[PDB]
């Protein structure tokens, strides 16, 4: 009857989340002089090198020089001898408007609340009873990993640590009604980018009673757990040096992890009028309502849209078994209770709000009581 | 009983896909000269540009101008009216060597079937018996829906198209024992570029009666389905010039759209070290070993590894409810007919062939008997 799942993490400093970041802060820059802009903003990382490529159309002047490198700054890239630096990198700049096509065909004289969607696709919502956040626990878990990591770095206990790291957990679970139950932790795997002088042994056992046995409770743990703590031996180059970034290539680390299911489209660097973004948002806040509300214990919700078309042209409910009530009972109660068109979400959601640099990091789920965290009320 | 699922599909000239498929031609044209090359090629496209950003150490001598510019040449943009001309667009290169840090911990030193892992990762295979090559309905009409585009501006018949084109199919389905039966195609969108003349009655009859009907089996088709052709009104812009293209941001119309799971990691431009792509497609592999070996009807395998590492750390098979053996013993099954180190899996799939730029349009799956889709037969 058990099984084993693995998710994995990834910290600030890994080339793809950098990407993630710069795009936010962008689009962050952006709202807070113009709660309207209309940005898709790509970044890319490699040696030295930050690229902007994309489409924005804003009443904001941001300096995209200053932007870029105090989001670099924050997550701690402040010298070349830890392979990129803020002060000193190439930051180039490729944005254009927003294409006059797709502006008519999505926003242009339409009231809010019945703007288009801004690009067809599809997006998925999970929850899990599983942790009170309702998330699963393998990423939860690696999440806090790459956080513990940054925490260690920043407050100067592990000096020789710097900003790249991954990790990943494999947790023995239990089915139970179609829910899951966590039983132990399996394995776990931590990779992280180091100076030139500390050895492996002392990093592996750092990386042991320092960081595992900080974030996870003992109970997961036994003698029979894996531990893969810096496997590949070296470390010392990484960051955009080791491996280039891009904006949405942490897709499945920003949601759930393996678990649940994906629609493809990023997050970061869009404004709530990309329903990969908004409506994956709000497919989340579903599945959390649905579950919090006592109607499910384990929950998956697809919508779908086409461009310039306000309502989903399709939304689905999965329980795994895990309501008395039927699938179709329960989308009855989601057609109740949302109006899943973009130009509701964003107010019910507050999504012109500048705290998506916030989002780009440790997933955009289960943290931090955000809007669609916040489960609503049912009628039913 | 009856449910909705979505997915979709883009074109080659898809901004994104675009950049898959350059970023595979590098690594065809890698591995044609050094098929132990070490390829991790990133492509960014916008208005007039291709990048190329990553890392690859080669013993090959490649024209990265002349690849480049080939690939979208065979796509379809030629000329500026058409937003994008492989003989006049930039292709700026920023590609480094692999980091030896990598290459110590992964493969330095290493007997081949024994080389680790190139990076840490989950990966997912997926199979369902509902069509004959074991892949979704919704995808695979979808992706037929842009090769017929293709095929009809290729030949001439609708001169007006352009190669940037989207896809997006909604099919009802019943469940049937923890399998799925599609009854019919409840939504249909197609949105695709084309020129400054033609007008929207013109084109959404030719989407309708050329392409539609030619695609989509009649019976699927009712007076109640849903047609959005060409819903943005007006698609002349369109390719990198419409919306900046990166490689690796269509990992679910590369897969399973939106059915099964996903790991996070891109395919393209990337050798078989890589497990993003060797342990995704011996996944599938995998899962439709299953499904054609008569052992389930649906099935998800997971699998993960950690960088450094040959075995992998964790595998998992999730049956939906349509075996008659648990879980457990198909795991077992599968432990005793499949050796998933990265070293055997190349010898398996013939991974260090190059014909990965064939994979890199149209879905990596359920296409062109590629080794991946030739099941294993099974010893139990
Ligand atoms: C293996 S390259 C992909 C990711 O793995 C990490 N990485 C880079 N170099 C190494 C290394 N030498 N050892 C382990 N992980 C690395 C970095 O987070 C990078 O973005
Ligand atoms: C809306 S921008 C995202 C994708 O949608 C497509 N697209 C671009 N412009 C338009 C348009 N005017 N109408 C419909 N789809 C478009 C292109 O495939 C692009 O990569
Ligand atoms: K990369
Ligand atoms: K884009
Ligand atoms: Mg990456
Ligand atoms: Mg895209
Ligand atoms: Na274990
Ligand atoms: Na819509
Ligand atoms: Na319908
Ligand atoms: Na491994």
């Amino acid at each position: 009857g058990t099984f084993l799942f693995t998710s994995e993490s990834v910290g600030e400093g890994h080339p793809d989340k950098i990407c993630d970041q710069i795009s936010d802060a962008v689009l962050d820059a952006h709202l807070q002089q113009d709660p309207d802009a209309k940005v898709a903003c790509e970044t890319v990382a490699k040696t030295g090198m930050i690229l902007l490529a994309g489409e924005i159309t804003s009443r904001a002047a941001v300096d995209y020089q200053k932007v870029v490198r105090e989001a670099v700054k924050h997550i701690g890239y402040d010298d070349s001898s830890k392979g990129f630096d803020y002060k000193t990198c190439n930051v180039l700049v490729a944005l254009e408007q927003q294409s006059p096509d797709i502006a008519q065909g999505v926003h242009l004289d339409r009231n809010e609340e019945d703007i288009g969607a801004g690009d067809q696709g599809l997006m998925f919502g999970y929850a899990t009873d599983e942790t009170e956040e309702c998330m699963p626990l393998t990423i939860v878990l690696a999440h806090k990993l790459n956080a513990k990591l940054a925490e260690l770095r920043r407050n100067g206990t592990l000096p020789w640590l710097r900003p790249d790291s991954k990790t990943q957990v494999t947790v023995q679970y239990m089915q139970d009604r179609g829910a899951v139950l966590p039983i132990r932790v399996h394995t776990i795997v931590i990779s992280v980018q180091h100076d030139e002088e500390v050895c492996l042994d002392e990093m592996r056992d750092a990386l042991k009673e320092k960081v595992i046995k900080a974030v996870v409770p003992a109970k997961y743990l036994d003698e029979d757990t894996i531990y893969h703590l810096q496997p590949s031996g070296r470390f010392v180059i990484g960051g955009p040096q080791g491996d280039a970034g891009l904006t949405g290539r942490k897709i499945i680390v920003d949601t759930y992890g393996g678990w649940g299911a994906h629609g493809g489209g990023a997050f970061s660097g869009k404004d709530y009028t990309k329903v990969d973004r908004s409506a994956a948002y709000a497919a989340r806040w579903v599945a959390k309502s649905l579950v919090k509300g006592g109607l499910c214990r384990r929950v998956l919700v697809q919508v779908s849209y086409a461009i310039g078309v306000s309502h989903p042209l399709s939304i689905s409910i999965f329980h795994y078994g895990t309501s008395q009530k039927s699938e179709r009972e329960l989308l009855e109660i989601v057609k109740k209770n949302f109006d899943l068109r973009p130009g509701v979400i964003v107010r019910d959601l507050d999504l012109k709000k500048p705290i998506y640099q916030r989002t780009a990091a440790y997933g955009h789920f289960g943290r931090d009581s955000f809007p669609w965290e916040v489960p609503k009320k049912l009628k039913y």
